[PDB]
């Protein structure tokens, strides 16, 4: 059983500003979450809150350190539907509620003599990871784009959002000089549907695909994720509007998206589990993201990716951004690759 | 690893021929599953194959003994999910494919040191389940009912669908000298969409409060399961219509019922998790139900509605219907109550 809990704020600084549509990041704030049981052993979570998608303030999940305690002490980790129920409330605190639930099984597998992606299936025993250009002149971005290419990355994410005509620039650029790669445009909700269109037709007119196009229009224009989907050569994926897995049945029963970009910080790991079923019931498909996590944070998704196998693309590169003395995954990072120990 | 994969045949002879809408049976014939791992530890699973509903005979079963250790002997069940997705193949036997993938989390439970339910969440640590009133005189239905209810069930499942007239009179007479319990009223897909909704409004106008109003309907009558759900008064069930979890994400987006009877016989346990997800999604709700499973196959249900805490109501009575030497379950059956040991 549980006995204690502690949260602990932990500051990554970014190698360079991470800049996306209305956001510019230099350092990611991140709280630290662990778990001690009664045995002695210890689980360990990371929250990188978001203000933009969750409305989230790392001061608030701070302050509420000792109603997560009271909330999950006194119950066995075997019992982990039971917390995972508890802390299902936090819905206010997505990013807590993930650290939490992953730190339970983090803890569990520890017990049992195991690993949280065997806890969770086994499937996959490797993964590969894209990595992101952020928004830039367009020369910085080939530069970039060049970079990742060179370290031997085969899937580059690209940003967009704020400059229609400088964006399509960028990406026509950055693709003639990563042949051999795919491509992931993400506009972070920076166009209209018409202009989200047009930045689709345009790229798909110089002969360049995009694997997945990310989120194009506003959170609530659930119409506008389906019209550009319906009227624009590549699959759309839903981020932002895909927060919970209400969120997700929603955007399947009214067939908005060809993707859904799971991440652990807006879902936790009961609503994740819930939108990969639903997603292979379905003909939704999946990538899984990230936010601002640390080593200790993109190891949750890496053990969820490995464990479900449920992704046709992986986003876990902020730790990869982000300054960090020593590595504290639970996993192996081999250049793009990520493998279990 | 698995090294061995065992199928038998396994008759169990009921206390008292089993009527339902198109079926008396007075026999199960079963087939036992025996996965046996390179560790020595042996994990065991139950197939109660139905050709009514999954078009399924046992002959069949055990025929492909062969096959089904070809495609999983040599996987680790700690990589279960590559087991899961292999049986899926075998949605021609979904019984067999439910028995081998319970096997599978059996054995690697116990490698765990840890059981079924908490693999799956250990989300309670009871349940209770009703007790089923065949098709017979109305005579002989309320004694049997009356003998269930002084045996301490509080919730009586009735058979009807082949009757309307006496099927009514049935519930009526039934209730009355049961009160205090709750009533799942069971078709099996006997009754026309009209007919369907006479019953329940005739059993509603004498006061009567029916739980949850089992399939109806014809199978392929989705729309006549939804017509009966918005034109009479109490919860409607797909049984039957729901078999996979594809026939799941239709349901809810037809709107089609108010409930899906699980059953392990018919999804496995990979689609009955997707069910799982999918109905603590929306707005649907469960009950976990049996086939013919003898003790050991009622096991599998056991530990599962145990594990994901998920059933409002259980209907797991086959093996208290037929006549067993030893009790086989790893559970304890304590009169209606279902316990984990
Ligand atoms: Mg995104
Ligand atoms: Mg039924």
């Amino acid at each position: 059983r549980i006995v204690n809990v502690k949260l602990s704020l932990k500051r990554y600084e970014y190698e360079k500003p991470f800049h996306i549509t209305g956001s510019v990041s230099s350092e990611s704030r991140n709280v630290e979450v662990e778990i001690v049981l009664e045995s002695g052993v210890k689980g360990y979570g990371e929250a990188s809150p978001s203000f933009r998608v969750n409305g989230e303030r790392v001061e608030a999940l701070l302050a509420i350190e000792n109603a997560v305690r009271e909330m999950i002490t006194g119950i066995d980790v075997r019992n982990y539907a039971r917390i995972f129920e508890i802390t299902d409330r936090l819905f206010g605190f997505p990013s807590l509620k993930a650290a939490v639930q992953f730190a339970t099984l983090d803890a569990l597998s520890q017990e049992l003599g195991t690993q949280v992606c065997y806890l969770l299936g086994g499937k996959r025993d490797e993964i590969e990871t894209d990595k992101t250009v952020g928004i830039d002149t367009v020369e910085n971005r080939v530069k970039e784009a060049k970079k990742i290419f060179e370290e031997g990355f085969r899937v580059i994410k690209i940003k967009v959002g704020e400059n229609l005509k400088e964006d399509i620039e960028a990406v026509e650029e950055i693709a003639k000089v990563t042949r051999g790669a795919k491509y992931i445009v993400d506009a972070n909700m920076g166009y209209t549907q018409k202009e989200a269109v047009e930045f689709a037709r345009a790229v798909y007119q110089k002969g360049i695909d995009i694997a997945v196009y990310e989120q194009p229009v506003r959170r609530e224009d659930i119409e506008g994720l389906k019209f550009v989907r319906f009227h624009s050569p590549f699959p759309v994926a839903a981020d932002e509007s895909a927060r919970t897995k209400f969120d997700v049945m929603r955007l399947v029963k009214e067939e908005a998206v060809d993707y859904v970009n799971i991440k652990l910080m807006k879902s936790g790991i009961s609503d994740a589990l819930a939108i990969v079923e639903i997603a292979e019931s379905s003909g939704l498909k999946l990538m899984i993201g990230c936010m601002g996590e640390s080593s200790l944070g993109i190891n949750q998704s890496v053990h969820f990716a490995l464990g479900t196998g449920a992704f046709e693309f992986h986003d876990l590169d902020s730790h990869l951004m982000l300054k960090e003395e020593v590595f504290r995954g639970k996993f192996i990072q081999d250049g793009p690759r990520m493998r279990v120990k």
